[PDB]
């Protein structure tokens, strides 16, 4: 799957250099390619596992959104564990609930990924994508 | 009302993943299906309502036509306003010009549709679609 | 979320000068009303948050369960989080686990609360309560 | 590999005379298995290879699915190649895309296995099927 | 809960290929594993629910127990519902009775699970098994 | 008589769900209650018998310790005996000691109980126990 921004339409979530953000005309485009695999902390929940980085997953760190190769703890588990809920700004499009911050979203700010907490209306759109299957 | 396309026939305009391409088989079939309006910016002119989403309507950006929320902007309602001319490779069948782009006309290329400007006898055809009542 | 106690029906849980108890006619009500949260340290369990003071939650501290600000530890947030079980007095009902101290359950022992392990058929009422949605 | 219909359970693919069918009982039970093989046409899709006779293959002809020897042509590779999907009744279940017709589906039909386009909620269910390893 | 059969003892129902067993060392044990809710077509009976297939349930169908997606029907209901009853070879565990064919208990047959008349002491032996919370 | 653990005290051998554990705060109580006989297989050794289920014993099943109703077999009553030996972590406790397989004791591993060797240090106080007349 790709996930496209809802207030940047044409805007993909990417990977580069080993962190997440934003970004139109994606390049290399597998950057913007995930594996969607039942959440690592909570099968119920997902993870994004890298295409062109088998075993590598995206995950928060210091509520950045980063990629990282799988380590086997709980912890790295669950900061790479989201739940795919409505979408804040639009119930027909998606947002992704972190699992062990509850309160935290993956959104994007000067075009990088967080996961922060969601109150404005800037926020929620922040924080609201369109998954796309490949 | 569905929309055919001429050179591709049995495959349909269809949203998929609020985006605009065009399928044959169309499943589910209801993502081909539009309730045709007058024009959101000129009401000689038509404008294509999500049947699936009320309210969400076939528009371009980045001249990639894709489905958005109706927004209160001059900007958005003329980016989802079409005018129905005579089909550029069949005046029996049907073109949509942009009412703010008047060179510019829905095309399929890669089966994802665009505005762009119809230069060629392939251009003419991609541009050219058949309108069937449902 | 309000919770009555089984034995002492008309008695809910409730916040007094930051310590819990339960008591009837409480005042002000929203002394007797909680948000349940995700729990702190698992959000497969829960936490009471206080309505009256948001940040603020019970826990136990020496065994007592109290009301407290948020802190930033690993210690705070496992006093703080419970786990929702079938009531010691009645399956129908509920008790509230420690997440810490996995035999010691949300017990009032002369009106006031504790976490305490729950041996006799008095013991079991005294940790059996009822949610009551707000 | 034996491959069970969804809506017809205990009734299996199976080969007889060199026919592909759905049958309950199969006997001798080897006309239900195949070893599942790199697609002919394409190694990401895949073939069934038949456990009883080695060298031959379930491939569409005049859209029935039949049992043949193989033989060393483009179109032979092609009717003999598959891509899995998720089933078309059940995303937890298969079915079966054409390589060459990737608009038609394996499918069975008064027990016996075509290739056909699946339109109707008993169309899809025809084409679903539950893969059992042997 | 999981359910270990009294004359296998260390053999447990569970779902495989979305049919009905019993097997040592269940792998993934959750295949073993369900919630236990109302029944669906009697809620003073139970319905057997999937924990690693939300939404779908244990149901008889040709007297196969199977695993199949809840359907809005009454036969699907009355199907997916059975009777906690003292188990017919040891009145200290449970067995199952069939809402809809109340002379028919689930029980296992070459570890492939049926319901079935109950009429000789394999039978009741088959058809009792141990209720085991997770 | 009841059977604590030397090295989790508080802990009692106990039967839940017709299998053996050890279990702080036992309920209900009598789950961890025995009546010693003689050994079913050789009267100067012993078996345990359930105080819950009269004629029912502990007995080894796949090395696993589970509690079977009695089976007029020789194998039954092997798989029940057992003899009473000097405390494997401590001489002034017990351990004891499988009959039809003398290197192998019973001993709790992740709280369920076994027969298995005893090597290491841990395994010698995982198969020492307190015996407590009632
Ligand atoms: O994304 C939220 C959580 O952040 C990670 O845990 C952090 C941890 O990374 C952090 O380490 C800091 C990093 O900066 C250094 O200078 C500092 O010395 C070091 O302590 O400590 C706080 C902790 O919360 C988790 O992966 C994720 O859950
Ligand atoms: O991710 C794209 C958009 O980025 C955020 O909005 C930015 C906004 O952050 C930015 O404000 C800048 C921040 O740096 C300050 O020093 C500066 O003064 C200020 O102008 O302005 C551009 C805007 O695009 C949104 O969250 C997100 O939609
Ligand atoms: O489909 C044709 C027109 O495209 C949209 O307008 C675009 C607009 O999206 C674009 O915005 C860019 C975003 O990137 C910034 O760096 C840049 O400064 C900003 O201008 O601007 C070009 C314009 O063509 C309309 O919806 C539609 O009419
Ligand atoms: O919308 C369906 C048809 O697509 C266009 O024709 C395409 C044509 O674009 C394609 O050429 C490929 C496109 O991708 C490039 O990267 C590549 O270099 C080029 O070889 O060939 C297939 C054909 O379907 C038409 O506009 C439209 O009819
Ligand atoms: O409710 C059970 C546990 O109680 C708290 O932990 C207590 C802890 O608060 C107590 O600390 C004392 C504080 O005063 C100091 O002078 C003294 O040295 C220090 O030991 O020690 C006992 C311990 O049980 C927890 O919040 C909770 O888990
Ligand atoms: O939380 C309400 C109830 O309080 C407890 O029961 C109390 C009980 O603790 C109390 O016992 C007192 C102890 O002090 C002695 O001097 C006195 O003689 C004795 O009566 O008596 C009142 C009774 O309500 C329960 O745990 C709980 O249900
Ligand atoms: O299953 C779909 C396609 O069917 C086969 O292709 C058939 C082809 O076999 C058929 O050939 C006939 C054979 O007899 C000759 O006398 C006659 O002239 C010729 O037409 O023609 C139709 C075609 O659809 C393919 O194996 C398979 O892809
Ligand atoms: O492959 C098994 C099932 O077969 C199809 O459904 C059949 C259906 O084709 C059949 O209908 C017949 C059509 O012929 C008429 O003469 C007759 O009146 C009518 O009954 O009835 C049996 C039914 O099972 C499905 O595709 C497939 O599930
Ligand atoms: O487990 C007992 C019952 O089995 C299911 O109902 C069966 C049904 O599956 C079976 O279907 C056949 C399919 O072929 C058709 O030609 C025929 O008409 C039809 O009867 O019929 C028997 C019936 O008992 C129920 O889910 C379940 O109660
Ligand atoms: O589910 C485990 C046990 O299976 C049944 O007992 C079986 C018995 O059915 C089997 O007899 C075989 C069955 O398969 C036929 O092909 C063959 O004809 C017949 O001899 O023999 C093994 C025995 O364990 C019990 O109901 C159940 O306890
Ligand atoms: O606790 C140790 C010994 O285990 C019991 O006997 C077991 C026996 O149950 C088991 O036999 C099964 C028979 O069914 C087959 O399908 C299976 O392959 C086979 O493993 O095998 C081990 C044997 O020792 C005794 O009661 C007890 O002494
Ligand atoms: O019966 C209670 C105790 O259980 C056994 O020891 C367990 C041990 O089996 C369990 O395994 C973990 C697996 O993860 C590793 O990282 C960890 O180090 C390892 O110990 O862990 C808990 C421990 O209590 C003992 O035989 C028995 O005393
Ligand atoms: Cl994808
Ligand atoms: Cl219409
Ligand atoms: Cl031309
Ligand atoms: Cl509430
Ligand atoms: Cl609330
Ligand atoms: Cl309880
Ligand atoms: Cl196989
Ligand atoms: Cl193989
Ligand atoms: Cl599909
Ligand atoms: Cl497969
Ligand atoms: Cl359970
Ligand atoms: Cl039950
Ligand atoms: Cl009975
Ligand atoms: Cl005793
Ligand atoms: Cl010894």
């Amino acid at each position: 799957m790709k996930f496209e921004s809802s207030n940047y339409r044409g805007y993909y979530i990417r990977v580069k250099s080993f962190s997440g953000r934003i970004d139109p005309y994606v390049n290399p485009v597998e950057d913007s390619m995930f594996k969607i695999v039942p959440g690592l902390a909570d099968p119920s929940c997902i993870s994004f596992e890298s295409k062109t980085y088998p075993g590598y997953y995206l995950k928060h760190e210091n509520f950045r959104v980063i990629l990282k190769k799988y380590e086997d703890t709980d912890l790295f588990r669950e900061d790479a564990t989201f739940r795919v809920v409505p979408g804040w700004a639009d119930e027909n499009m998606i947002s992704f609930q972190s699992y062990n911050y509850p309160y935290r979203y993956i959104r994007h700010r000067d075009f990088e990924l967080y996961i922060e907490n969601i109150k404005t209306d800037l926020d929620r759109k922040d924080a609201t994508f369109i998954g796309i299957k490949v």
